[PDB]
């Protein structure tokens, strides 16, 4: 059962929502932290909305992107820095990463009110390019910005 | 028209194939790809999701991560050149592309003539796309590596 964090915000022609559900099982095995290690699967949802700036048709998902979260509990004051890695599912392709939340071996990260941060980044640093010519080419990417949810956790659901 | 169609699409693995050449196209950053100014094409590959894809694509989107090599062989001249597509958006998506010399070529042997076009295709686990494969927002595995199949008559640059 996935759970929303908060609700989705529209910025720079995309749709930017928060969503986390158990630990996943993830091939390749390795590069993310073990499902067994893990309390949640925090999916970053990013598609481009209408008459996106970019030339993504509408509805597509945004690939490329350099996604850093931040996990803030208010009650605790203890955060940890991540990052999202470019995931597909049965649903479709996206943003995700286990995190271990009561198994933070520093606590702290159990119960608590919650603040999550996306900072987001655009795909020229991963070597996407885009056309510029007069006729295909199309606008400037973003500049680095952040967004922020307010979600209470409730452990695994 | 200035996009001229190169044979006709592919529908394997899951994915449509299909490939496109343009005039030199002028890209940023600058630098990673050969200039439009030094190029006499831009060889593109559309790949898309087909209905009821394999791996959990929704129907129509682009298929991203991808590691797509070509080889340009001139059947006339014998000539054989090869390279990569890198992902990249245009005004009306998102698409694999590369400015390739052929007139300008060096070496020679790519001015007019029948044109054999091969894409590599490897699955995005070699950047490091990730798979949900638990039971129930699991995904099938990922196509092993392959190759299509393209002919088409090369005239310079479209117009
Ligand atoms: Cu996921
Ligand atoms: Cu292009």
């Amino acid at each position: 059962g996935e759970v929303p964090i908060g609700d989705p915000k529209e910025l720079n022609g995309m749709e930017i929502a928060a969503v986390y559900l158990q630990p996943i099982e993830m091939e390749p095995r390795g590069i993310d932290l073990a499902a067994s290690l893990a309390d949640i699967h925090l999916e970053a949802d990013i598609h481009a909305l209408k008459n996106n700036p970019n030339g993504f048709p509408e509805g597509f998902w945004m690939p490329y992107l350099t996604i850093a979260y931040e996990l803030k509990n208010t009650d605790t004051g203890a955060i940890k820095r991540g990052t999202l890695m470019p995931i597909v599912a049965d649903d479709g392709p996206h943003y995700g990463a286990n995190i271990a939340m009561e198994k933070d071996k520093k606590g702290g990260f159990g119960v608590g009110n919650y603040e999550l941060t996306f900072y987001i980044s655009n795909p020229e640093k991963q070597g996407f390019g885009r056309h510029v010519d007069e006729e295909t080419g199309v606008g400037k990417w973003f500049e680095p910005f952040k967004v922020d949810y307010k979600f209470k956790y409730t452990g695994t659901p």
